[PDB]
């Protein structure tokens, strides 16, 4: 019997501590907030750090049944327009992505006080980050296992998304493989249809990828699409791959959902597989430069629940994308530590606790002309991926995927000669294909 | 076999295409980039969803792709029609759905913005998933609670009870009048407040306070987590403690996990309640995104008894007009197009049950005329900061929110008007609940 | 008023009990409209024509096949080497 002091009170009153430091182990946010004719920053800052976070919209008697400074999060600095946040290491769960993404972004987007908000980024600290397993393989692993280095490994989607059946698609599986590149893919639509069960085209891709193997020499890969309706059936088509003798499986983790992607992973390292992550539904998040989840939080995300690939986009496609946003991914997802660079969008350093790295796929409406642009972003530890620009070729499947095999080829190794990349690439192209025919091919009908 | 770009509204746009009573049909708001025109960016979005892709390809000819393309069929200016061939879709899976329509288009050059307004499940399609494990009318049975909103509220801090403390604010909810209680949605497993523990303490003041009421009273125990067979996991022990529900967040653990849930959900008797955390994310600007009303379609597809549609005069934003339409799709059998209040399309549910609408936010007594007239008697009302901010606790908080909801439910069956006379009924019962006196006065 | 995916509720419902009646002195179901809505709960053959033609590997001509006979009497020894003849010999 106290009667604490009720009723509502300004978020700014106590969720706003410009003189707080955050420890080594807090969670810090970095929002991009546009609130309310109004509402002033200082407000709307404080706002989106209770509400995610021990605190409501009125005082409730049992603020005094806790020590609420050990667990609020406070708005410690607000840069004219982003306010960044400070989250206690206790307010999560260990090794689960789905309780920080139900506080950081669960709740405060939708709220009358701010018009809109984005988060930028955020710094998962090593604490946190410990109780994470990280990719299952990650990228020198996986190079090995493929027996391919010193060259961004090649693949493609096979085209038309919908449509063919098991016998065509194999069947143009083997053409892709059987002409150069490394890998193919199913696309992300391509779940199991009545023109294309999964059970089905699991048999007959494989069949191709192990009649490719004999002939190139080279060991090769199809990325089987085992996104279903449900853990037990997504997990149902991971071991039906893993013993037909598959290297590899495909997840759309973001409509999957974390967790369904948490379950799959576990059981993919069990099996010995490679887990390419596919991000389908993420422009619904960040696309928009007002509200929504920039992708590098998102491709934060990702490593520490776990995933061998990763779209990070090509800049030059007919996707969106931002040259130095992704290369700051790129780093994000490659590198073990990485310094904060408002150039590249970083807010935070984030070390990456010993986590093995990941390989960032450029794939989207690429031909063998953007090939010299992507060599230059992405370096050799990436995939590139060519599935209209494969089948799209004047001559056939096959003689799209040599073109593109020598397109790349050519650049990497003039880059390894010292000779420029970005100024002459168009040369570079030019007495490849002088030698080529598919190259004169490809590049004559695209450009 | 002839390979180049061609123009996507050459083989994907079919104005002359009338819908069939198998296609699944969306309309999309679409911002071209300036140059682009309205049509051409239409059927972009028709081709890069089906079995479209920037360049001819020589494998075209390998299937009849006119038997599987999606076409944009229709346009308004500013809002596109496409429709999507049966064959296109997996039986029961939302997740295909979600990786085709909404999975690689949104993110595209020519296309500044695009929403997805509302979309048409054919009922051929609809009969391959299972729809809520309960429904409205079979939960009310196993409550005993009939004619009125049933009320919840939400345990408030969002963090930092112990299980202990936490438990005593669910036993003074519950004891004071609220029919369920709520973990909330970021409240999982955290150190201070683990959830063997809070499952155990919870549950012996749930049977304590009902054991007193004489009511059947519940808590919606959170099993949401990292993996699928970690909520499994806790779901089974929620049901082996005798708990009515379970919780799960269906948007940030994803539907193919939240499908999985729901399955195990139903084997073990329990009410499954999804919480709609990070929607606001997608169906929040009016220019960019995924309107609530079409993943409030794949919450029933799916199977939930409960979802969260958000209150209008909330802290909150929505729509008053539009969550109504979001209410009737979610609650009627079958809701008829309708321009002003949202919706696009007709949607019969091919005998799928209803589900409860859950209304929470900033809602307070004064709050309750209009959610009422809003909701009608079929919805939950959440007073989570309503309950424990009373200046005399929770069990007094209780009270009032109770009160407050059947004086003007009972004065809504006597034929009064409720928009108008909310203030006078409220003011009547206050002058004989002292409860309702004191969170009148303290809000607004 | 059919359960989904259920062949054996559609032949107890149907033909259950009508064929039975005193008032009727025959029935005869003669055909059947199964709906779209209703054909997408089952699953369907298998694999069906083209997959198995190419589990086989034989296309352009009708498949032979062949019966044991006599269908009761043979040990499984001189079971299979009557097996074998036919699958040597042809079919
Ligand atoms: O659906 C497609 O278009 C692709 O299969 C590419 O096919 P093409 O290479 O023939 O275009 C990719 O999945 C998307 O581009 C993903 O883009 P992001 O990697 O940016 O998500
Ligand atoms: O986090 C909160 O604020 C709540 O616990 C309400 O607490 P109060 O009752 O104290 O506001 C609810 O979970 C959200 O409002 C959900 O809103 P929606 O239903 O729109 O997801
Ligand atoms: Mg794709
Ligand atoms: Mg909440």
């Amino acid at each position: 019997r106290a009667q604490y002091e009720a009723g509502v009170r300004p978020y700014r009153e106590t969720y706003y501590d410009p003189d707080y430091e955050p420890k080594d182990t807090d969670l810090l946010c970095a929002f991009r907030i546009t609130p309310k004719p109004g509402v002033p920053m200082e407000e709307a800052a404080a706002a989106v750090a209770a509400e995610s976070s021990t605190g409501t919209w009125t005082e409730v008697w049992s603020n005094l049944l806790t020590d609420l400074e050990r667990y609020k999060a406070r708005c410690y600095r607000i840069e004219g327009d982003v306010a960044y946040i400070a989250y206690p290491l206790d307010l999560f769960e260990e090794g689960s992505i789905v309780n920080i993404m139900s506080s950081i972004v669960g709740n405060v987007f939708g709220f009358k006080a701010v018009q809109a908000l984005r988060l930028e980024d955020m710094r998962i600290p090593v604490a946190y980050l410990k109780t994470f397993p990280g990719p299952p393989t990650g990228i020198q692993v996986e190079r090995d296992r493929l027996n391919k280095y010193g060259r961004p490994l090649l693949g493609g989607t096979i085209k038309p998304k919908l449509g063919l059946s098991a016998k065509e698609y194999a069947r143009v599986v083997y053409e892709c493989l059987r002409g150069g590149l490394d890998t193919t893919k199913d696309d992300e639509n391509l779940n199991s249809q009545p023109f294309n069960r999964w059970r089905d085209r699991f048999l007959y891709v494989m069949e191709a990828v192990r009649k490719a193997e004999a002939e190139t020499g080279e060991r090769k890969g199809h990325w089987l699409n085992v996104t279903a309706g449900s853990t037990e059936e997504m997990l149902k088509r991971a071991e039906f791959a893993a013993e037909l003798g598959s290297r590899y499986i495909m997840v759309d983790f973001l409509t999957a959902g974390f967790a369904a992607f948490a379950s799959v992973r576990r059981r993919a390292e069990e099996l010995g597989l490679m887990l390419h992550c596919h991000r389908a539904m993420h422009a619904v998040f960040d696309r928009q430069p007002n509200h929504g989840i920039h992708f590098r939080v998102l491709a934060k995300w990702l490593r520490m629940v776990g995933g061998d690939h990763v779209h990070t986009g090509t800049v030059v496609g007919k996707l969106e994308g931002d040259r130095a946003e992704t290369l700051g991914i790129a780093d994000l997802l490659r590198e073990d530590y990485v310094p904060a660079d408002p150039g590249r969008g970083l807010f935070f350093d984030q070390d990456w606790a010993g986590l093995k790295p990941v390989f960032p796929v450029a794939s989207g409406g690429i031909h063998v002309w953007h090939v010299p642009d992507l060599v230059s972003i992405f370096g050799d530890d990436a995939f590139f991926l060519f599935g209209g620009g494969t089948h799209g070729h004047p001559r056939g499947s096959r003689a799209g995927a040599t073109a593109n095999r020598v397109a790349v080829e050519a650049v990497v190794q003039a880059r390894n000669e010292g000779r420029d990349i970005l100024a002459e690439g168009r040369e570079i192209l030019e007495e490849a294909a002088r030698w080529c025919p598919e190259l004169r091919e490809a590049m004559e009908l695209w450009g």
